[PDB]
């Protein structure tokens, strides 16, 4: 059971937002090939859910908590019908009621990535990025990160948290020139082409 308090306790200590840059490669990694939304549709709710569970003990932390858990898996299960995707998720998507949960929590990593997109000209920036609906910045400042581990899982924490730093500073001056529109892609191109020769 401390399995639960483990990541409540890990929850607050970093937070909502942070707590997802974990459960995301944990959650994707799970189940690979599964769309970037959907995986951040429940992802983004559970993360934020640890908001709701945050005041009473032990005791109602749980139950405080069950409500969204019981309500999660019953939504997954008209949600993913419309989603025909994936295999071991899939064919045990509908049990014979009593032995849904085990299934799934008995089921571990698989890791069967089959496909692959090598579409490098697709995925864009533009300008409205930071113009259009700042909230989307929640969002769209994540699913960055989540592409390079689609592209290629493994990566370095340590390294990353560096870059998190250099990142800070890019998005600033990406918004806050006369002609962004155009250093949205020229300066984004050139990222790109530094990353495109290698990484180190
Ligand atoms: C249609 C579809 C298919 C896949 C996906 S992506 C997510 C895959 N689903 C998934 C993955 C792991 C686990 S798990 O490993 O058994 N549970 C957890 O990992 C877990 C982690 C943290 C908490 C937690 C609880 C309380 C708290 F305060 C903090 C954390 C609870 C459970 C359970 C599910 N699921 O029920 O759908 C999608 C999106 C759609």
């Amino acid at each position: 059971q401390n399995l639960i308090k483990q990541n409540c306790e890990l929850f607050e200590q970093l937070g909502e937002y942070k707590f997802q840059n974990a459960l995301l490669v944990r959650y994707t990694k799970k189940v690979p090939q599964v769309s970037t939304p959907t995986l951040v549709e429940v992802s983004r709710n559970l993360g934020k859910v640890g908001s709701k569970c945050c005041k009473h003990p032990e005791a109602k932390r749980m139950p405080c908590a069950e409500d969204y858990l019981s309500v999660v898996l019953n939504q997954l299960c008209v949600l993913h019908e419309k989603t025909p995707v994936s295999d071991r998720v899939t064919k045990c998507c509908t049990e014979s009621l009593v032995n849904r949960r085990p299934c799934f929590s008995a089921l571990e990593v698989d890791e069967t990535y089959v496909p692959k997109e090598f579409n490098a000209e697709t995925f864009t920036f533009h300008a409205d990025i930071c113009t259009l609906s700042e909230k989307e910045r929640q969002i769209k400042k994540q699913t960055a990160l989540v592409e390079l581990v689609k592209h290629k899982p493994k990566a370095t924490k340590e390294q990353l948290k560096a870059v998190m730093d250099d990142f800070a500073a890019f998005v600033e001056k990406c918004c806050k020139a006369d002609d962004k529109e155009t250093c949205f892609a020229e300066e984004g191109k050139k990222l790109v082409a530094a990353s495109q020769a290698a990484l180190g």
